[PDB]
């Protein structure tokens, strides 16, 4: 079990340092996105939610 919470409601975006993809082998029951806030407390998100690409969608254009 990698995530002590996945989250039902959306993340306000500014809270966002960035994001992982984790797998089962990265030891979870099922493939998880971890977003980690600016305080680096980590965020479990459902892959299937709008707002999730949508978060994803602006570290993308904001990135490196």
């Amino acid at each position: 079990d990698c995530c002590l919470s996945v989250t039902q409601k959306p993340i306000p975006g500014y809270i966002v340092r960035n994001f992982h993809y984790l797998l089962i082998k990265d030891g979870c029951r099922v493939p998880a996105v971890v977003f980690t806030t600016l305080r680096g407390r980590q965020l479990c998100a459902p892959p299937d939610q709008p707002w999730v690409e949508r978060i994803i969608q602006r570290l993308q254009r904001t990135s490196a």
